């Protein structure tokens, strides 16, 4: 999908883990999340159309991705060992790397 | 150094950052800012005065600093490769990590 897409895919689980009953419902909406986060990592943002596809810029842009899926990593090892309280912690350590690129790339 | 202590080092030391020009001032910022969070990591915050280290709440608090920790390493590594403006940018992205701890237990 493209990146507005996956963009509501981050935004929708997030909510979905911030009302979840248990852990495994977290790991399911953190799963959904690591696929959206991945897939926009392929995306090319329009704030960057105009430049090189091999540009610093470009590359800074798809590395917040992994910084993201790193983070969504962390949560989903919570969510799998059962921690419903702490893996939804980590979830919510995600939005502030959801603004710091969106300050650049959005 | 107290909690209160460490905390005026990261603010203080965030505004050094903004106003240095060279790699060599923003490191040694960067520096004394890790200290202080390793530092502070180990205090016990008064809104959690009567809580138990191992609350949940209490490793909320510790784990905050191990993220913000990293962070500041991912800056001073840009400042170690002497991208002024870059590492700049990094530690002005601190504060939404600053102000998600202080939302909770500031
Ligand atoms: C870069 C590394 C990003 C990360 C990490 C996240 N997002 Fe993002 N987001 C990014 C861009 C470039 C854009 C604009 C894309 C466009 O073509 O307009 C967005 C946009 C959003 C939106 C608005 C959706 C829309 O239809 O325009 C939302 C709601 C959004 N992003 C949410 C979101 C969340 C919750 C994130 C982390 C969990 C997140 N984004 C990360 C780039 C990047
Ligand atoms: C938790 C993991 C925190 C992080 C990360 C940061 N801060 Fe903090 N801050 C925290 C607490 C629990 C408190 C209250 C301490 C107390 O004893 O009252 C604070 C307080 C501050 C203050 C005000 C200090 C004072 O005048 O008493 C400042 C100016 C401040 N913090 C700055 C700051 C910055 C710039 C941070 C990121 C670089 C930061 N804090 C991170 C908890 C946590
Ligand atoms: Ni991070």
């Amino acid at each position: 999908a493209d990146l507005e897409d996956n963009m509501e895919t981050l935004n929708d689980n997030l909510k979905v883990i911030e009302k979840a009953d248990n852990a495994a419902q977290v790991k399911d909406a953190l799963t959904k999340m690591r696929a959206a986060a991945l897939d926009a990592q392929k995306a090319t943002p329009p704030k960057l159309e105009d430049k090189s596809p091999d540009s610093p810029e470009m590359w800074h842009f798809r590395h917040g991705f992994d910084h993201l899926v790193g983070h969504i990593d962390d949560a989903l090892k919570l969510a799998n060992e059962g921690k419903v309280k702490e893996a939804q912690a980590a979830a919510e350590q995600l939005k502030c790397h959801c603004n710091a690129c969106h300050q650049h790339y959005r």
